[PDB]
DNA sequence: CAGAATCAGCCCCAATGTGTAATACCAGATTTATGAGCGCCATGACCAGCCTCAAT
C-alpha cells in the first residue's frame, strides 16, 4: 500500500482502490512466493507449479 | 466516648507446577555443460658400464 501510494495518480479520475489492489496483492504474493517455504524456490517455478 | 483512618492479619481468587515397568508477461543478467587446447606425470621401448662369475 506504501508502494502504491507512492506511485498513485488523482488526474485519471479512477478511485484509489482499484490502483491499490493491484500493488496489494502482487506484494501479498510475491511474499508467499518468496518466505512460505523452508526451502526456497522460485517464483517462475511457483507459478508453473500452481 | 464514638468516629474512621491507614496497617497487619486474614481470606477469596488466579496462576503455575506435578503425576509409572522394557496471475500475467516483460526485459536484463547469470551460470552450468559442451566447444577445443596446453601441457604432463607417468606407460612402454631402448641403451651406455659397474657389479657380479669363470678358466689357468
Amino acid at each position: 500500500l506504501m508502494k502504491a501510494v507512492d506511485k498513485f495518480e488523482y488526474r485519471r479520475g479512477y478511485k484509489f482502490s482499484t490502483y491499490a489492489t493491484w500493488w496489494i496483492r502482487q506484494a501479498i504474493t510475491r511474499s508467499i512466493a518468496d518466505q512460505a517455504r523452508t526451502i526456497r524456490i522460485p517464483v517462475h517455478m511457483i507459478e508453473t507449479i500452481n
